[PDB]
Formats: C-alpha cells, sequence, structure tokens
C-alpha cells in the first residue's frame, strides 16, 4: 500500500477523490491547512494540494517540500480549474475525471522504474 496526503478546504471534493484513492489500495490523509510541519512529520509518497490553498503560497510550500526530500521521495500534485506550475509533477484540472484520474496517479507513479510489476 501506500499514503497519500489531501490538502483541501472543500470537503465534498475530497470525499469523492479519497474513494478513488482508497480503492485502489491507497491511503489518504485529509488536511485542511497544509503546514510543511505536518506535512513533513506525515511525510507520504505523493501529496494533493489543492485550491484554494489554506497554506498560502504553494511554491514556497514545494521549495520546502523538495528542500526535505527530493520529487522521486515525494511527488507533488496540484487541484484545481488550471494546472500551477510550480514545480509540481502533475495538474489535474476540475472537474477531475475518475477514469483518467487513476491513470494520471499511474504513469506519474511509474516515472520512478521501468519495472512497476
Amino acid at each position: 500500500e501506500g499514503r497519500i496526503v489531501l490538502v483541501s478546504e472543500d470537503e465534498a471534493t475530497s470525499t469523492l477523490i479519497c474513494s478513488i484513492l482508497t480503492t485502489a489500495g491507497y491511503q489518504v490523509i485529509w488536511l485542511v491547512d497544509g503546514e510543511v510541519e505536518r506535512l513533513l512529520a506525515l511525510t507520504p509518497i505523493a501529496v494533493l494540494l489543492a485550491e484554494p490553498f489554506s497554506y498560502g503560497d504553494v511554491q514556497e510550500l514545494v521549495d520546502q517540500l523538495r528542500q526535505r526530500c527530493t520529487p522521486e521521495q515525494l511527488k507533488i500534485f496540484i487541484l484545481g480549474s488550471k494546472g500551477n506550475y510550480q514545480g509540481v509533477d502533475r495538474y489535474i484540472p476540475l472537474p477531475i475525471h475518475p477514469e483518467s484520474f487513476l491513470q494520471q496517479v499511474t504513469m506519474g507513479l511509474t516515472s520512478l522504474a521501468t519495472s512497476a510489476q
């Protein structure tokens, strides 16, 4: 299995997306803030940051996460109407399609090595 942390203020969107990831066998931790101290302590394989960003400036957060953990160690994804590329691995514009969402996560994850299985 694996651990993924989701940061957002909207409970409704979170319930739909968490179910998709959990079904795949991944555990999801929902946060309504996005503090680096807590994120670092609960350092997951990947983080999902959804707008509006409670933590504030995503670039600083990404820089801090990247500085502590390499992109290979920790993947960063952003959710919103427009993909704000601030060092994130991939953007997932709304509405998020469940059919391609899982595929995108898998594709991003398999970038680490060709021998996924």
